[PDB]
């Protein structure tokens, strides 16, 4: 007798699936856990040609996007958000059972569940004290590397990668791996994109949404920035229609020269707001320290971080425990929001201390 | 001196992307090539909410979908179109390089096309003549196999496979692979669908998809109704949000009472139309015959079938050559449209006769 489980695949079997749920409906009011632009921004649907089949890669989407982030249109593929763009890399560069990536922890969780889901192994070189890379560490583990995750800057510590640091990166996987910087959060440090460094770099490859600053994760609309070889060969391995034409419809007219405008507005909102946020926290009791941040979202360790986290959640204010994170024992991933939500982050932090 | 190229994966190298683009934009007037509903069916926007994520798996979608197909809410997953769902079944139950598909051609690309990109080995079985299984022929190949693609009715020949012969494929499978039954088509010949079967196969899937009688192909919304052990593996491989809220919103509109009553008299209105099609085309001069249809095509053998696509191409006219595939020598699949395009096939045809 035969199960249908054990007609699948061992590592099928054997996988944890994303733990990116953790809700509560109608439970909590402050939602802080998931990076999420605090305030919905409305679109309506200009298109109506449902019944027709889209392009595979929207026209309007992809040069409203190339005109965005200043690069040339050839240089871009659009996929349902940075998540697709993260399995298009290991399905096109890794040969499952021979070949493997490499990231390096405490970082997104997607990275090592794409290639485990795929079938490919995963390589870790954590990062050194300070979050930044461990070069060293890294250079003498590349065999069998084709594809190097590094995510700046990176969830859930929220500080930049050194560019000194990527340069290096770079030679060492010149000829030997693709280098993919998930730059996610980009939106609120612009001028610290790689975007303009792919004239010079043949295997790097970078990974943008709108999910975050441009407030509408509701999309699922993602892409991958990298030089024409790389896009063509992504393009060889992604779904015939990867976008919707409802998707497709709105996503072009949140990158019109007006949506742009409004986007940097929501960005210079979030920035000030967690300017104010980060000073209010290290004066809190409870706090020990919080950590520096180029995004929306701040990383801080607290006394008995469980017991502070239990306590928010059964006020309905929802964050991120980062408490099972490799260095990040004691943290919990605070999303910026408004003023009244940061308002309760704090109110409800003063109150513990004992 | 290593190229990009260099570190793709072979068969990412080798492989040949599905084709399914032939477009002329402003260049032809009568579209009859993707088996699309003729006519535009409007659906606006009612969740403003596009700045949070949305579930993996819209409650609303996965009930009001459950209802309509007669199944309970937990045999059924939502995906991308059913080009995802076929994707799903293969990502959990084939190990790359070693289990492999099995299809029986002439019949729809995709399966292969996932298969070869993933990695998996792709067996297959032609059809008998007439288009039936080859029940001994599959009987004697079933070693390495993990899932068995069916469709039916089946594209682009257009009957349906005998239900007899499922009972035989799904004993010849019981214990060693799963059988997928795409049902893209099933909302034209509802009756014959499989869906009911599921309490005594446990390994039987079946594919659905709102891109053909419910004409949202634009909105690229499919699913996968099968017993509660696959649908849990299967969401073990499933991306954590393949749905994006509009999707979501708009196809659960499409699948309330009324919307599933507009669907069925969308039916009635292509099968009518086919009917006409059907019995004006076998008097054309040039059609040398054309095959029964459970579906929203015909498929025709033409007299130099060539120079008729190619006439009817030049005139606005776009149809699909199926002249490459495996016994299908000569023959044209067309989608059934309005009465007024219908009309423009066959004063067309009756324009060459050679
Ligand atoms: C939120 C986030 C993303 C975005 O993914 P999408 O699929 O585009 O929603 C990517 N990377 C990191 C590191 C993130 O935190
Ligand atoms: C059109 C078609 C489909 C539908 O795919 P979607 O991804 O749901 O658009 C599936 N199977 C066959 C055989 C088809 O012809």
């Amino acid at each position: 007798t035969v199960t249908i489980t054990d007609l699948a695949r061992e590592n099928v079997r054997n996988l944890t699936p994303y733990q990116s749920a953790r809700r509560l409906g109608g439970n909590g009011d402050v939602w802080l856990n998931a990076n999420e632009y605090p305030t919905a921004v409305e679109f309506q649907l200009t298109q109506q040609t449902l019944n027709r089949y889209p392009e595979c890669q929207p026209k309007a989407v992809i040069e409203n996007y190339a005109q965005y982030a200043g690069v040339k249109p050839e240089q871009v593929l659009v996929s349902r958000g940075a998540d697709e763009g993260i399995e298009l890399l290991i399905r096109a560069f890794c040969e499952p059972g021979k070949d493997a990536i490499l990231y390096c922890p405490p970082t997104y969780g997607m990275y090592s569940v794409s290639a485990e889901t795929i079938g490919v192994e995963c390589r870790t070189v954590p990062t050194l004290d300070n979050w930044q890379l461990d070069l060293q560490g890294i250079s003498d583990k590349l065999d069998g590397v084709k594809v190097v995750y590094v995510c700046s800057p990176n969830n859930p510590t929220g500080q930049l990668i050194n560019p000194q640091d990527f340069r290096t990166l770079l030679e060492l996987t010149r000829g030997k791996a693709i280098v993919v910087a998930d730059e996610a959060y980009i939106e609120f440090c612009p001028q610290a994109s790689l975007a303009g460094w792919l004239a010079e770099y043949p295997h790097l490859a970078i990974l943008r949404t709108l999910s975050k600053a441009f407030a509408l994760a509701g999309l699922r609309c993602g892409f991958t920035l990298a030089n024409e070889e790389v896009i063509n060969l992504l393009m060889k391995v992604i779904a015939p229609y990867p976008l919707s034409t409802p998707v497709a419809d709105i996503a072009a007219q949140a990158l019109s020269p007006q949506g742009i405008v409004a986007m940097r507005e929501r960005v210079a909102q979030i920035i000030a707001e967690r300017e104010y946020l980060i000073a209010a926290l290290k004066e809190i009791p409870c706090v020990e320290q919080v950590f520096d941040s180029e995004t929306n979202y701040i990383l801080a360790r607290f006394k008995a971080s469980s017991a502070v986290f239990k306590s928010l959640w059964d006020q309905g204010i929802i964050l991120r425990d980062q408490n099972k994170q490799p260095s990040l024992s004691g943290c919990l991933r605070i999303t910026v929001g408004t003023r009244e939500e940061s308002q309760r982050v704090i109110d409800a932090l003063r109150a513990e201390q004992v």
